[PDB]
């Protein structure tokens, strides 16, 4: 048919939604603009942009869902790496 190469499935979930102790989140690069932004799975967060924040919650596999925000398309999201939130427990 076609040369087809195998489709391994990259980003993979092996990560405990939140341990407590070390409450992960997602920590991304936004793009355009260059923000880093983080986002703690298991609660909402909220994107602070230029004249607006969007509502967004962060699940555990590390994805997130839009609320009625209705951020804009167009937009780039890197993901940078899983971390724990700080001292306080924000991320």
């Amino acid at each position: 048919n076609n040369v087809m190469a195998s489709s391994s499935s990259d980003t993979d979930s092996d990560s405990s939604p939140d341990r407590g102790l070390s409450r992960m989140c997602c920590v991304y690069k936004i793009h355009p603009g260059g923000n880093i932004w983080s986002t703690k799975k298991g609660e909402q967060a909220w994107f602070r942009r230029r004249f607006s924040k969007y509502e967004v919650m962060a699940y555990d596999r590390c994805n997130l869902e839009w609320g009625f925000s209705g951020k804009p398309r167009g937009l780039t999201f890197e993901f940078l790496w899983d971390k724990e939130a700080a001292a306080d427990g924000t991320c």
